């Protein structure tokens, strides 16, 4: 492994740990004596598993009083109607996009559909909290959320990647959970894969105001793992440029008459194995035609 990228479970820092599988991880965030936070939302089928390690650093799981999710994608929010009811004093707390989708039946419907196709052929899911039901508490961009004596983040609105996708910056630490915003980070070759599933206009400029943040030390995507030294302190600004490589990239080959799949299948294979245990197989290349499209269409 790679001396800037942590991703291992277990502890990260003094006061953070990463529970379940790297590839959708949970955090835990240790705010105090007696005081927890969760911070991403996994998949639905992780639940017994980051159950599990969580119970090895929470003696008493009632201390987890909060719980913080970028956005709304059924790999950020899968484990909340399983272990929910299991934290008897959580709060969620999510933007008011985000939220509604919780609230929308359309949208719980494809959440957890994607969520059962991940589903081991032994698993029964434990007892589910309705999602409208889930104990949530809307944040608005730029609040302060004062979770503990030296912890204290703001979020921070970063739609693009989706239209309700926003980040939580620690700037004590110099640490960002920045969620799907940057992309997804190739653990092969050190480079963002641009991840533009709603509007390339506002991923740019998303990432254009992450890149005013004073300088990261941490940078904590959706997938993955932490990221730091220069991986974190470049972290926006390359994601940024490799959005436009991938925009000249389709540019250049539909100048070459090739039509979107082209480019989808090349980027299907060529990215596809890093995720293929946690999105379905259709989904990725489905994820990658859409990006394109909408790349297409604004350019
Ligand atoms: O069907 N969706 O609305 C949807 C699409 C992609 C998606 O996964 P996301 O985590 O946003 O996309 C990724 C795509 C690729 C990789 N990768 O190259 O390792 C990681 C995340 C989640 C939900
Ligand atoms: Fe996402
Ligand atoms: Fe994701």
């Amino acid at each position: 492994s790679h001396m800037l990228r942590l991703s291992a479970p277990g502890q990260l820092d003094d006061d953070l740990c990463l529970l379940g599988d790297v590839q959708v991880p949970v955090f835990l965030l240790r705010l105090g004596e007696a005081s927890w936070a969760l911070v991403e939302g996994g998949i639905s089928r992780d639940a017994e598993l980051v159950w599990a390690d969580l119970c090895r650093w929470v003696a008493d799981p009632s201390q987890v009083h909060y719980w913080l999710i970028t956005h709304k994608h059924y790999d950020h929010c899968g484990l909340l109607p399983y272990l929910c009811p299991r934290l008897p004093n959580v709060q969620v707390l999510a933007s008011e996009r985000t939220c509604q989708a919780w609230k929308s039946e359309s949208a719980v419907r494809v959440v957890e559909r994607l969520n059962r196709q991940l589903l081991r052929a032994e698993q029964r899911l434990p007892e589910a909290c309705a999602w409208d039901a889930l104990p949530v508490r809307a944040v608005a961009d730029g609040e302060w959320l004062e979770l503990g004596p030296r912890h204290r983040l703001q979020v921070i609105e970063a739609h693009g990647h989706s239209d309700d996708h926003v980040v939580f910056y620690d700037v004590r630490r110099r640490r960002l959970f920045c969620g799907d915003a940057l992309g997804a980070f190739d653990e092969a070759e050190g480079v963002w894969r641009p991840l533009v599933f709603d509007d390339m206009e506002a991923y740019l400029e998303s990432l254009e105001r992450l890149q005013r943040l004073p300088t990261l030390l941490q940078l904590i995507p959706g997938h993955g793992g932490l990221l730091r030294g220069r991986l974190a302190a470049d972290g926006a600004e390359s994601a940024y440029t490799e959005c436009l490589r991938l925009c000249r990239r389709l540019l250049w080959r539909q100048s070459m008459g090739e039509s979107l799949d082209e480019l989808s299948e090349e980027l299907h294979r060529a990215w596809g194995g890093q995720s293929v245990d946690f999105l379905p197989g259709e989904l990725h290349l489905g994820s990658m035609r859409r990006m394109l499209e909408i790349l297409s269409r604004q350019a």
